[PDB]
């Protein structure tokens, strides 16, 4: 988890291509800023060459220092000055003849620098971190070199710089095009997406340049990165006109004059001449940062003026407890805190954004360009009665797994809300139709939570969070009754009216055990008509993270079933690998005749929801009259933007190629939560059960201790959402287990200060 | 219309001089060298924009290789080179003049190979710099009619397009090229970069590509040495084949055809790659009709009496056109106009649409979604200021994120509620509203529609039709006047202008409104819910406005809390941004959606008063307004619509904007609505901003519809309800050819 600081701007030199100038930028910039009239000590600029090659014959932080030294001069303004190199392959390194000792990747760490001190000076900082002798891509000169460096240690060499020296300006060169492999591969695009820096963009002024840079530009955009402005080298072409168009000026474009090509030549007239250019530039920079630095510390009040949160009570929350969030990178929030030194830092996105999250920074962003396309090709377009590829694919994708071996028809809606709703309505048709039909009611568990819409409150038990002054209209429409519960405390699986373990629980020889009969008569009893079920499978999400007994809802299914009553599976919450399968029918070893998706089906990304139906359900809207069809429709129906989305969601969670954690016989993910620390916060003092499955781990303390433990949680850099005195960790499907373990690791700590 | 049966691609690269000719001229001769026989064997060759010209010509390139590969293969073939079009200074080296510019060598009975350059400039810079420097202009429409009439005049066939410079260098005219044929939406190949920065070079120009809402099907580079194509396949997923030519000989002399020869192996695996894709690309639309029939259960329809050959293949949209797919016609891409903007969503232009796409992709990439509740985040908090700056000006001071109109609706009504039992110190709330209006297909939603069969048992064996509801008066133009028609519990305006007019709260129908009003109001009426000036769903009912303010002002008066549901009509459907701008009043609580989102993705909002926001303040969670869904002010949805309200509010990005910046100019024409409504067949019109209605009389509606879609126009029948629905940046150019088409075909 890092903590970058936004005091001072830090800012990615990106390029459209190789040696199109980005260090001359650099160089330019730096002069700017070094170079001004009053010189203050307290002025220093930090430029870091993350990665080179082609060195040591090639060395842009020798540049650098190098003409730095010589504007100085030029411009009779002292100047600190130092250049460092930090590692090295082996071969670069006998370059400098060092015979050093080399790393386990294979890296070697350089005593190597050049000073030239004024003390009381502006200070120039120059440091290539890791460099590699080959001048080619830094993947392949890895690979030849054998010298290695992964993608969280060049972040974290990064951060160090940073945090080292933190007036200030400092500038990361990259290596190469926007979209050049880094060391293990990785496009450097990506590589330094957790950091989201902003940037500036050194285009092309040659023919082809316009394409060249929009290219890049778009690539950088595309990655969720600002970039401040445009500069690139004049050919005498007028590249910029069409630039500052497409751009609609948004972003300014500087250009500077042509570059000298004798070879011999200083660049320093040309460099005095270019001051103009770079002025600008640095100017930019330094705006744009303080403007959104600006504008960060001015969200969280605006916010608490401006918006009406969900499931708030605005009274009780005040600007300190708002919480600014910047960007997302897989499961991590970018959250802004002012009160710390104005930075960013990262935050596990423990409550995925109320269980909707899923994706990784891999495939956040896969996702990214694919509702991009999606967006270019589709727009929004008419659903009724017209068929287009993402809306047919996603159908076809929920029937052949989800809905397989029951599911015939799959219909759209916006949220599970909807689907739910539509779900109720599918259910009371089927079975007036069976029935010839009056007051139609609902049979569900108290506890269960199926939307906030009116007919989705219908089916919800009368609470004191569910009735008059919330819904003026809702009557309880519904027989409810209390479901067995099941979770684990003090290391050992119950149930509330012992488990050898989990899977014991599931096992559906239990349909042959003494609760069987227990449970079949009970709801027999029971079971004004009773039109419809409707369950949370395995876990009442809402109602406290509460697992119900398995075998219970079986038979009640069972019990509905020989009634021709529809039975409706509401996986709004369970759908999609949140409990470590696809479908909840899965664990419950029966099918619905009606079941609705939403939350994780779309990936986490945005809005979309379906109701899958029996084609019996489906055949009692058959009819000649328009009257008979289900009159049920939201404008934005099946938008093929969730649709696409919802495709790739479906797809990349089931595959065992994109998901490390799908099992080997690619049903059931493998288990997340170490099974350790799982016992033993089970066994913990403050606990009073836990309950623990594929993505979720919730626990209920015995209020007091609730905001207390969420505030530490967050200290440690883990954003989650309370739910009563139950407090939950939820994970993506493709979140590794390494993760989860730092998770409950933190989390069993902070319960030590309740022993 | 563009035909499938035969494939045609475009030709893209990274960067200029990477060798798209060199791999037209391989997939050419690949194509025409083929050892088996047939005269019906025919490549066609299409450079539309060529520069450096007639020094350089990739025309004559592709012919000339040919020339010289057929000899080499033993293998007979026509070959053909023109030059359609050039500016006067090329033509003088061999505005924008016409040539009559020819190569032939026929040989009978064999393959064919035709090329063509469409147009020409002399100095070798961007087309759209030739263009201003040669004084030689080519219109974006023109280049693609052109090409058009080239595909059509020659429909075995494989067709070829090749580019000029980069994926997004730009057209004669500026427009991007990428941006230019976006409207045909083709395949197409890109010839990467195997050089130094090539890996970057590739994937961006790649990007670029999808991004505008392209397919490839394959890429291919020559190799310098530096194994690019394994980070490009990996990068790619291996999901489209990367192909490596063998170095381009260094000799300057090579006649480069042993290279050829040397490349077959690669050449031939792309135009198999190309011929592939395109059938399992046809193969796919002809089978996505009967598919849907049997996995898609659709909203409003009823299936029983839908059939395969009236399911509608929509393979993309550009701005207000579907891209339709038709085996009966020529297995061919047709446009078809959205004349219902897909259930009154729509609105972007080609042009918005495109930037949307790539403001809707950076938000994916930046924020996915991210937790609402006591967060905030950029694209929220924008819209968020922008929805009180604009719409909820004067009035608004809060807003509420859900997913649709419908639950912005079952949200508005719980508002109001809470509202009036706080002021009124509590029972049984009942709403009032106007018969017709329509507020969403949720439970809480239907409650405040009117009990009709479109709304009962059948539907939802909840309903209760827990309101009050009144028959309101209509306003319609009819036989070239506008007209009022009050119902029969109840009891011709110069233009529609007129009947707008504030001045009318003096007028005798004010008075008799108020009374007729007040005597039901006055099981506690709490709430009223409106859909301000037309009844939508209702059939496209113009209300007289009239009606509406008068009770608004009966109710304020009553402190029962006003809603007004504009899911419809917000942001532009009706030329203005809000229609409190034409009911000359404000509500206490109002709803958006649809166009809310400039037809891109679902968001709605629901802003209320700093009044009833405070009758939720208390000690107490409970207390709250514990309602909300998980996607609550989703970034996607927020960032779109941040783009939209801005975008459609300004007179730069929207020509239809008006000097006073608050209406948009008239886009149907007068005249013409004056025909349509003096005709026998229709009973009445109804037109303002960006809709168009007219209803029959009292069958003829199925003739229409079909009709009309015969001239490339879509639109969904509402009873005898017939609409147009433009989007607030279409030009009344369009509008004009549609009411034309629409006119002659009422001439039946
Ligand atoms: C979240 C949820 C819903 C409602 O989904 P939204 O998209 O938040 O409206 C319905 N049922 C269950 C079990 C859920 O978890
Ligand atoms: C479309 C509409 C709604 C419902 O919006 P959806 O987003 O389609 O659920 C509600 N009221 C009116 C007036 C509408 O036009
Ligand atoms: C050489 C290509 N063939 C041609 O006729 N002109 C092209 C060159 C123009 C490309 C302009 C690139 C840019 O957009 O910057
Ligand atoms: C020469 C540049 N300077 C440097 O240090 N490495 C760059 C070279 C690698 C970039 C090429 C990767 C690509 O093909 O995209």
């Amino acid at each position: 988890p890092f903590h970058l600081p936004l005091n001072h701007p830090t800012y990615l030199i990106w390029s459209a291509n190789t040696s199109l100038g980005k260090t001359l930028v650099s160089t330019g910039i730096a002069a700017s800023f070094l170079l001004q009239q009053p010189s203050s000590s307290a002025t220093k600029l930090l430029y870091l060459k993350p990665i080179q090659t082609g060195f040591p014959s090639d060395s842009d932080s020798r540049f650098v220092f190098s003409k730095l030294d010589s504007l100085s001069l030029r411009r009779q303004i002292p100047i600190s000055i130092s250049n460092s190199v930090l590692h090295s392959s082996l071969p670069a390194a006998k370059s400098l003849g060092l015979n050093v000792e080399v790393s386990e990747s294979g890296m070697c760490s350089l005593n190597f620098r050049d000073e030239k001190t004024v003390t009381g000076a502006p200070e120039l900082l120059c440091k290539t971190l890791y460099a590699w002798e080959a001048a080619i891509s830094p993947h392949l000169a890895a690979e030849r070199e054998n010298a290695t460096v992964e993608d969280s240690v060049v972040l974290q060499m990064i951060e160090k710089c940073l945090k080292e020296e933190m007036d200030l300006l400092c500038l990361v060169e990259t290596a190469g095009g926007v979209a050049s492999p880094g060391p293990s591969g990785t496009l450097q695009c990506d590589l330094y997406r957790p950091f989201r820096l902003p940037g500036i963009l050194v285009g092309d002024g040659r023919l082809g340049g316009i394409s060249g840079t929009i290219a890049a530009y778009e690539s950088l955009k595309l990655r969720g990165y600002d970039i401040a402005a445009v500069v690139f080298e004049d050919h005498g072409l007028v590249n910029e006109v069409p630039l500052t168009s497409y751009l609609r000026n948004k972003v300014p474009v500087l250009v500077l004059p042509p570059v000298p090509k004798d070879p011999s030549d200083d660049l320093i007239e040309w460099f005095v001449e270019s001051d103009g250019v770079f002025k600008a530039l640095k100017e930019t920079m330094v705006l744009a940062n303080l403007e959104r630095l600006e504008r960060l510390n001015g969200m969280a009040k605006l916010a608490g003026e401006v918006f009406w949160w969900p499931f708030t009570q605005h009274k009780l929350v005040h600007q300190e407890t708002v919480t600014v969030i910047d960007s997302r990178c897989g499961e991590n929030f970018s959250i802004y805190k002012a009160s710390d030194n104005s930075s960013l830092s990262q935050q596990f996105d423990a409550c995925a954004s109320w269980w909707t999250q899923g994706p990784d920074p891999t495939f956040q962003a896969e996702l990214a360009r694919e509702m991009g396309y999606t967006a270019a090709r589709f727009g929004h377009v008419m659903f009724p009665e017209n068929v287009y590829e993402p809306a047919l694919k996603c159908a076809e994708l929920l029937l052949d797994g989800v809905g397989k071996g029951w599911a015939s028809r799959v219909y759209f809606s916006d949220n599970g809300s909807t689907a739910i709703e539509i779900a109720l309505k599918m259910a009371f048709r089927k079975f007036c139709v069976d029935h010839n039909f009056i007051v139609v009611k609902v049979i569900a568990l108290r506890g269960s939570y199926h939307g906030d819409t009116l007919g989705a409150m219908e089916a919800q038990a009368p609470s004191p969070y569910t009735g008059f002054l919330q819904q003026p209209w809702y009557t309880g429409r519904g027989l409810f009754l209390d479901p067995p519960t099941v979770f684990l405390s003090n290391g050992s699986w119950n149930i509330s009216l012992t488990f050898t373990s989990r899977d014991e629980i599931f096992d559906k020889s239990r349909d042959a055990s003494t609760l069987a009969r227990i449970y079949s008569a009970y709801l027999s009893k029971h079971l004004a008509h009773v039109g419809a079920l409707i369950i949370e499978p395995v876990i009442h999400g809402a109602g406290g993270m509460h697992m119900v007994d398995p075998l219970f809802q079986r038979v009640l299914v069972n019990e509905c079933r020989n009634r021709k009553i529809p039975v409706i599976f509401d996986e709004v919450f369970t759908g999609f690998w949140r409990l470590g399968v696809e479908t909840t029918t899965e664990l419950l070893g029966c099918k619905p005749d009606i079941a609705c998706f939403a939350k994780l089906l779309t990936g986490g990304m945005v809005p979309l929801a379906v109701t899958l139906a029996t084609d019996a359900v489906f055949d009692s809207f058959s009819g000649d009259s328009k009257l008979k069809a289900l009159l049920h429709g939201h404008s934005y129906s099946a938008h093929a933007m969730g649709c696409a989305t919802a495709a790739k969601a479906i797809q990349w969670f089931k595959d065992p190629e994109t998901n490390h954690n799908i099992t080997s016989q690619g049903k059931t993910l493998r288990e997340l939560w170490d099974e350790e620390l799982v016992q033993q916060i089970s066994s913990h003092s403050a606990v009073q059960r836990v309950v623990v499955i594929g993505t979720l781990f919730a626990l209920e303390l015995k209020s007091l201790y609730a905001k207390s433990l969420l505030i530490m949680l967050r200290e440690d850099g883990i954003f989650t959402r309370p739910l009563g005195n139950v407090i939950y960790l939820m994970c993506g499907p493709c979140t590794s287990p390494e993760i989860c373990r730092r998770l409950l690791t933190k989390l069993y700590k902070r319960l030590g200060e309740f022993n």
